[PDB]
RNA sequence: ACAU
DNA sequence: CGATGT
C-alpha cells in the first residue's frame, strides 16, 4: 500500500536474454548506489534478479541492518524463499559463471540465517523500482 | 493471467 | 518482436 522508504531496492540489468547479466542495490530513499555486480557474459534476467536479492540479504545481513528488500521480480522473491533458483538455462561451459554464482547463493541461503523482509516493489501503482537500469 |  | 519465469 504505502512504500516503505527506509529499504534497499535491488534490479538486473541484462543485454540479451539470456544475455549480459548484471545487478545493483540502491537505497530505495534517495537513489544512492549501494552495490553493483561486474557483468557476468550469459545468464537470464531471473538468475540476476535472484543473485540480486541474495546478495542484499548478505550486504544487509553484514551490516547488522534490518531494513526490507525490494524487487518486482515475482520469480526471485519465490526462489529465494524456497532457497531453490528454478532456471531452465542450460548448464554448459558458457553458462559455467552465472550458475556458479547462483549455485554459491543458493549455499549460502542454505547456511546462514535472516529475518529481512523481501517484499514486492509494486510497479504498476509505484513507477519503475528505484534500482531499475532505465533500459 | 501474472511478474519481469 | 523475443526470452525468462510462477
Ligand atoms: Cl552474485
Ligand atoms: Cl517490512
Ligand atoms: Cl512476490
Ligand atoms: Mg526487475
Ligand atoms: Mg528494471
Ligand atoms: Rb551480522
Ligand atoms: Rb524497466
Ligand atoms: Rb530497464
Ligand atoms: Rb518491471
Ligand atoms: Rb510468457
Amino acid at each position: 500500500e504505502e512504500i516503505i522508504w527506509e529499504s534497499l531496492s535491488v534490479d538486473v540489468g541484462s543485454q540479451g536474454n539470456p544475455g549480459i547479466v548484471e545487478y545493483k542495490g540502491v537505497d530505495t530513499k534517495t537513489g544512492e548506489v549501494l552495490f553493483e555486480r561486474e557483468p557476468i557474459p550469459i545468464g537470464t534476467n531471473n538468475m540476476g534478479e535472484f543473485l540480486a536479492i541474495v546478495h542484499g540479504l548478505r550486504y544487509l545481513k553484514e551490516r547488522n541492518s534490518r531494513k526490507p528488500i525490494y524487487s518486482d521480480s515475482q520469480t526471485a522473491i519465490k526462489w529465494v524463499k524456497d532457497k531453490k533458483a528454478k532456471s531452465t538455462l542450460v548448464r554448459n561451459e558458457e553458462t559455467a559463471l552465472i550458475w556458479k554464482l547462483v549455485d554459491e547463493a543458493e549455499e549460502w541461503l542454505n547456511t546462514h540465517t535472516y529475518e529481512t523482509p523481501i517484499l514486492k516493489w509494486q510497479t504498476d501503482k509505484w513507477g519503475e523500482i528505484k534500482a531499475d537500469y532505465g533500459r
